[PDB]
């Protein structure tokens, strides 16, 4: 079983080294905290949190970095390399990349103003990467609520609270115009914008993402506090200001009878949201981990030990 004290003897300063690395990177890249949290999410949804997403291509298996949900989107890999090297220097062959990324995600959330907690540890690193599984398991912004629920249940998260709380990760970070073009100009082949998108915000988004414009242009997930980890994400949903389809469906989908009350509860209380986020984060971090002697303690997160 995973435990928060796993490295209290072998590498007591691991969390501090991770924090220091992120603090330093944030000065030149204010988006890195969001990027790191997302890497952990994409790691856990594919064969569990086993650092499989960090592996680069080999002639025997393809990298998950080329998955539809990661390609030209996932980022921060060199930063993970930096903290890994620092931890390896402080504590040789001790901290797995899987655990490192989990701590990095928690520290990223805390540094951005979110809750502070000690994540369960003891995960080990995968011996391969899973591109096909990543293409099948990572949810997409155009998913309906039933599809979002299916995606979470598929990896082991059955609770609507899991889905609603973890979606709160969109309280910060960036999103490409590419992913909302349909909502802005032609939703579900209706030739009209998504009716669940606030019409005033629709105008603003159309200005940032004009038709035939730069699809790679970036827009903030949270128009209220773009880089702060808080519950504003839910207040936006209540006003039909969720940025992507999957965000707004939590509040507007015909199948949202169970998610609406959660959205409201999280928008009404920061404490309720933070508590739910920590709970959901630990549940996600507990998805099919390799433990004990299974897998390895990867020295270079990009390659399997030889
Ligand atoms: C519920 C289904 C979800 C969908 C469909 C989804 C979809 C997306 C999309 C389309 C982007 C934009 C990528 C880009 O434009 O390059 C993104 C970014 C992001 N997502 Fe999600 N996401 C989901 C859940 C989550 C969860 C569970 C977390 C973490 C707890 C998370 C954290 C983030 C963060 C922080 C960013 C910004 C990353 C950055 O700016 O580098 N997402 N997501
Ligand atoms: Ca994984
Ligand atoms: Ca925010």
């Amino acid at each position: 079983q995973l435990t928060p004290t796993f490295y209290d003897n072998s590498c007591p300063n691991v969390s501090n080294i991770v924090r220091d690395t992120i603090v330093n990177e944030l000065r030149s890249d204010p988006r890195i905290a969001a990027s790191i949290l997302r890497l952990h999410f994409h790691d856990c949804f594919v064969n569990g949190c086993d650092a499989s997403i960090l592996l680069d291509n080999t002639t025997s298996f393809r990298t998950e970095k080329d998955a539809f949900g990661n390609a030209n989107s996932a980022r921060g890999f060199p930063v993970i390399d930096r903290m890994k090297a620092a931890v390896e220097s402080a504590c040789p062959r001790t901290v797995s990349c899987a655990d490192l990324l989990t701590i990095a995600a928690q520290q990223s959330v805390t540094l951005a103003g979110g809750p502070s907690w000690r994540v369960p540890l003891g995960r080990r690193d995968s011996l391969q990467a899973f591109l096909d599984l990543a293409n099948a398991n990572l949810p997409a912004p155009f998913f309906t609520l039933p599809q979002l629920k299916d995606s979470f249940r598929n990896v082991g998260l059955n609770r609507s609270s899991d889905l609603v709380a973890l979606s709160g990760g969109h309280t910060f970070g960036k999103n490409q115009c590419r992913f909302i073009m349909d909502r802005l100009y032609n939703f579900s082949n209706t030739g009209l914008p998504d009716p669940t998108l606030n019409t005033t915000y629709l105008q603003t988004l159309r200005g940032l993402c004009p038709l035939n414009g730069n699809l790679s242009a970036l827009v903030d997930f949270d128009l209220r506090t773009p880089t702060i980890f808080d519950n504003k994400y839910y207040v936006n949903l209540e006003e039909q200001k969720g940025l992507i389809q999957s965000d707004q469906e939590l509040f507007s989908s015909p199948n949202a009878t169970d998610t609406i009350p959660l959205v409201r509860s999280f928008a009404n209380s920061t404490q309720t949201f933070f508590n739910a986020f920590v709970e959901a984060m630990d549940r996600m971090g507990n998805i099919t981990p390799l433990t004990g002697t299974q897998g390895q303690i990867r020295l270079n997160c990009r390659v399997v030990n030889s």
